[PDB]
């Protein structure tokens, strides 16, 4: 996967598509956050907001996984 902090750029889409991810889930997240939640998700780790992300973006686009 991609990075995070690193001024992480992530996957082409999913960066572009956290700030609708910002939009959709009604909070104001940064990048590293998402790509946190996406990257467990996508690799293979289940926080809990990593997994309510999967949930949520799983229904609707169902990632890149940092394709």
């Amino acid at each position: 996967g991609t990075y995070r902090g690193r001024g992480v750029a992530l996957t082409d889409d999913e960066y572009d598509e956290w700030r609708e991810h910002n939009a959709s889930r009604k909070l104001d997240l940064s990048v590293e956050d998402f790509l946190m939640l996406r990257h467990r998700a996508a690799l293979g780790a289940d926080d809990n907001d990593a997994v309510k992300f999967r949930s949520w973006w799983n229904s609707r686009t169902k990632m890149a996984n940092d394709y």
